[PDB]
């Protein structure tokens, strides 16, 4: 009784297992912009996915952040550090990575809870 | 007498915690072939591992795919995109990475359910 | 409800969801040391975090290991092999990665169980 969302042959965007939510690699739908813009797009899409299963921004457990360029780290954090409800930031791990599309400045992978 | 010198690797292959399955990084047993062959080997090993604990290919939650070479992306997907039952692909995040053994074309890290 | 530990705007060091423990990216507090030193520092901080919630190093489920330099692989594994009770080491996946601070030789990301009522 795994529930899946936005499913194609290649992937589900999201899978729910009991009360645990898995969200696969998230990138900006419009990767033409800067790190701040792409970060915001990804976080907003995460908001939308979470709301669709009865979760929310305060229920995130872990985020893996794959960052394309070191120079973008401050801009990533500018958006991220203002985002989560007070005292409810998830665990986080950010490193540099080579992503499939050279336009992507960042990719996130998420585990969350659903009450 | 005889003295034996070996390289011995004792791998934590899987850990089960209630109804969630964590699989250690998986690579091809025989990494001499192309991306298609290596991808097939790893997915087949995942079938065997999941079978052994009462899970299956339709119960995968997340797969992190670490691809060694950009040129192998299409070949990875050629196999992957035909693998999963309809509506049952896991969440996925693929990026390029330098792997421990230069022979490996891909490594996969799996979380699955056993219901 | 989720319980979080060592929380700032940027991150919680640890989040507990029922009996599953998530610990975020762990790097050495003092990164001037070699791979063995940094690996020990990281595993000790993981130990402290786990025990604070009633888990322990025999209850880890997965560790993602991001290694900065190929020549450090043997040193990482030397400590790893000295650390965990026989047969109870967690699943792992190690690859080479560029980390944010060039001084960091390794970074680990952890999922663990919190089973029993073990006091530390």
């Amino acid at each position: 009784h795994i529930e899946r969302f936005e499913v194609v042959k290649r992937r589900a965007e999201m899978a729910l297992h009991g009360n645990t939510v898995y969200i696969g690699g998230q990138v900006a739908d419009d990767p033409s912009g800067d790190i701040q813009d792409q970060t915001r797009q990804i976080l907003e899409n995460i908001d939308r996915l979470l709301q669709s299963v009865g979760s929310d921004r305060g229920q995130v457990l872990s985020v893996r952040i794959l960052l394309a360029h070191r120079e973008d780290y401050a801009g990533l954090n500018q958006v991220w550090d203002q985002w989560f409800p007070e005292g409810r930031a998830p665990t986080r791990a950010c490193s540099l990575a080579e992503l499939i599309d050279p336009r992507w400045r960042v990719e996130m992978i998420v585990v969350a809870a659903r009450e």
